[PDB]
């Protein structure tokens, strides 16, 4: 039956929210390594799950277009007020980027020329569950790879939602899903690798030991510190994931993943080398320092700032 709408197919179904092509681009930011469940299914037009429903964007020069199928066939109509305001907050487009953008030009002139090509780069807020478990897949891994995994545990462990062309939604699954005896051996199965195990171990941990995602909303309106901490408590989450969960889902704009590539970035782009540790090359005391560095060079949404470097280095 249903087919992924395009805006001329299907303009009565489709709503807007302004939103300056300066303020977000689409294609620099949901398939630039942060939720992996987006896809240009059709040119400029981008679809996918958000929290058990299925939705297609896409955007003019002034103007975010959105359409949501919800599929337990209701009647098709047009997204409600509720629904537009999920997706407003889910692009957190009450923080002006513009602003954010010129305060961090201000200090560093590396990002003023990689901002003028580079506009409308910002943060998903994303549901920590799904954020968690997709950051544990990412060790070792690229965008790709991840977005497949991603996608055949949804298949094999969350609720079917829809089916649009040849192309069938499935929701996040539950951690008690993820938590279960076979789950591990499932997911091997579905080309996990070892992570496989700490997706299993994980979601088992925070289900026993933390009570449930209950704690995730928790570490939410806990400061960076104490999140990032309890976030490296967990199987397969260390520094580095802990940050990412940190940023994208726990409304923490100063946390700095930092990486491989962001040492890259900090070195040949910023001349930095440890100072205070001696380890010439990345440690976690090395890495901690270059964290504190970007925080202490643009200040409290740091994350965001790297976050801008990182989607410009993906082309
Ligand atoms: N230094 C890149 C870390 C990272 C990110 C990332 C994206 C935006 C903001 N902050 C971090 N997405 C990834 C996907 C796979 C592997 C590593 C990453
Ligand atoms: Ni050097």
């Amino acid at each position: 039956h249903m087919r992924h709408r395009t805006l001329s197919s299907s303009p009565a179904l489709w709503a807007s929210i302004p939103c300056p092509r300066s303020e977000l681009r689409l294609d620099l930011v949901l398939a630039s390594g942060q939720s992996f469940r987006w896809k240009e299914q059709s040119p400029a037009h981008w679809s996918g799950v958000l929290a058990d429903q299925v939705w297609t964007l896409t955007q003019t020069e002034d103007q975010l277009y959105c359409t949501v199928y919800r599929g337990d066939d209701s009647q098709v109509s047009r997204p409600t007020l509720e629904e537009l305001e999920t997706l407003h907050k889910y692009f957190q487009l009450d923080v002006s980027l513009a602003q954010l953008y010129s305060h961090w030009a201000s200090v560093d002139s590396h990002f003023q020329r990689v901002a003028q090509k580079f506009q409308g780069v910002r943060l998903l807020r994303q549901d920590p569950t799904e954020c968690l478990f997709s950051f544990i897949c990412s060790s070792n891994n690229n965008i790709a790879r991840i977005t497949g995994m991603v996608e055949r545990l949804c298949q094999a462990f969350g609720p079917r939602l829809i089916q649009l062309d040849d192309v069938t939604y499935h929701g996040f699954p539950n951690l008690h899903a993820l938590a279960g005896p076979e789950a591990e051996t499932h997911l091997r199965k579905l080309g996990l690798g070892y992570r496989a195990r700490y997706v299993r171990a994980s979601a088992k941990a925070i289900l026993e030991e933390q009570g449930g995602p209950a704690w995730l909303q928790q570490l939410r309106v806990a400061p960076y510190e104490e999140a990032h901490k309890a976030l490296c408590t967990l199987p397969g989450v260390g520094a580095k994931v802990a940050d990412c969960i940190c940023l994208m889902a726990l409304d923490k704009p100063q946390a700095v993943p930092v990486d491989v590539h962001v040492w890259q970035i900090a070195h040949r782009d910023y001349g930095w080398h440890p100072k205070t540790s001696q380890a010439k090359g990345p440690s976690p005391l090395a890495n901690k320092e270059l964290g504190n560095f970007f925080r202490n060079l643009w200040g409290p949404y740091a994350g965001w700032a790297q976050a801008v470097l990182f989607s410009a280095d993906l082309r």
